[PDB]
């Protein structure tokens, strides 16, 4: 079976809708499966918010160390890092780290608020040539992931292209690019997702996302030991609101598309 046939079969068994975009930076070849279809990003959108702040920091050398007050009222449904800092402050850098490496929702909301709202995150994506990404809501409602709802969505290909630009390419100045990569490499939430489908010693940076409709996502930059990087987006969503999330599908898709590298 071809890679396409394997992906189609995986989707068939899965009980959902699978979206994959792999970019092989050796030759810009791509493996695409529903790669132009929209999916709710869920926490994969945290990358765009953090990157928007990194972009601002290129022209404001004091920005990343700017204190942000964390109040009890700021806490939302998931605040593993921010809850430790209630009544204190976190810097914008610390909020970027928490949003990316722990998927902290308070951190995401502080980034969005700092930027001036979801529409400003969209404008940042557009400035990178991403015509597809849209952020519409804050946490936690941006994760409703209702089938057919365009809010807080992108496509696998758009997000793969933008993640490539952000981490390996032209989007950010070097220090900021390196910081984003450091953050992604230190992610703590992705063990069972794309990473689980790859050779154990490959270096990976990723951001997971999950939401309602069993929406289960991961976006990754992958550095093989003897090959150019790969950029991989695996998005997955299901028809029923209370579907279980399925990181195993993402691992399986990653294994299918990285065979041979
Ligand atoms: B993200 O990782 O997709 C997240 C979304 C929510 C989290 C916690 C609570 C509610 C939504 S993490």
């Amino acid at each position: 079976n071809s890679v396409q046939q394997q992906l189609e079969a995986l989707e068939k068994s899965s009980g959902g809708r699978l979206g994959v975009a792999l970019i092989n930076t050796a030759d810009n070849s791509q493996i695409l499966y529903r790669a132009d279809e929209r999916f709710a990003m869920c926490s994969t959108s945290k990358v765009m918010a953090a990157a928007a702040v990194l972009k601002q920091s290129e022209s404001d050398k004091h920005l990343l160390n700017q204190r942000v007050e964390i109040k009890k009222s700021d806490l939302v449904n998931y605040n593993p890092i921010a809850e430790k800092h209630v009544n204190g402050t976190m810097t914008l850098a610390e909020l970027g780290a928490a949003a990316l490496q722990y998927s902290d929702n308070t951190a995401m909301n502080k980034l969005i608020a700092h930027l001036g709202g979801p529409d400003k995150v969209t404008a940042f994506a557009r400035s990178l040539g991403d015509e597809t990404f849209r952020l519409d809501r804050t946490e936690p409602t941006l994760n409703t992931a209702i089938p057919g709802d365009p809010r807080d969505t992108t496509t696998p290909l758009a997000m793969a292209q933008t993640l490539k630009n952000l981490t390996l390419g032209k989007a950010l100045a070097e220090t900021q690019r390196a910081q984003l990569v450091t953050w992604l490499k230190g992610n703590t939430t992705g063990s069972a997702s794309i990473r689980a489908g790859l050779p154990k010693s490959w270096v990976v940076g990723d951001k997971t996302g999950s939401g309602d409709y069993g929406t289960t996502n991961d976006i990754a930059v992958i550095w093989p030991e003897n090959h150019a990087p790969l950029v991989l987006v695996t998005y997955f969503t299901q028809p029923e609101q209370k579907a279980e999330n399925r990181n195993d599908i993402l691992a399986a898709a990653a294994k299918i598309v990285t065979h041979g590298f």
